[PDB]
């Protein structure tokens, strides 16, 4: 399916701390970061997208248009401007985010009761999974 809507919450987290490194996150960010439950909120009315990630430390906000191109200014993790794209590919729904780092972006999907997240950067993949609040 590509509905994605609900409150998910953070069952796994593998390599979190080797993408962090590969977006080069500060040291003492990135030791907090991977011990922290990630809870994400998405809102999907559409093409359009709403969502949060939040632990109790951190939050992401991003809100985006599928196939519609955005400028984003990512000052809150590695401070970086990028072009970024949303698209489906099949029941996929994959960022790209273009510029200084190679292979940035992530893709999320649905297999049965679970989100799955793939973060990437550089040669680096993170992966989270998510079961529905």
């Amino acid at each position: 399916t590509r509905d994605q809507n609900g409150t998910w919450e953070m069952e796994s987290n593998e390599n979190f701390e080797g993408y962090m490194k590969a977006l080069d996150i500060d040291f003492a960010t990135r030791k907090i970061a991977v011990r922290l439950t990630q809870t994400l909120v998405i809102d999907q009315d559409g093409d359009n997208f709403k969502t949060k990630a939040t632990s109790t430390f951190f939050n992401y906000d991003v809100d985006f248009t599928v196939g519609v191109e955005f400028d984003e200014y990512t000052k809150s993790l590695d401070n970086r401007h990028v072009k970024a794209l949303v698209t489906w590919e099949g029941d996929v729904l994959v960022c790209v985010q273009k510029g200084e780092k190679e292979n940035r972006g992530w893709k999320k999907w649905i297999e049965g009761d679970k989100l799955y997240l793939e973060l990437t950067c550089g040669d680096q993949v993170c992966r989270q999974v998510f079961k529905k609040k």
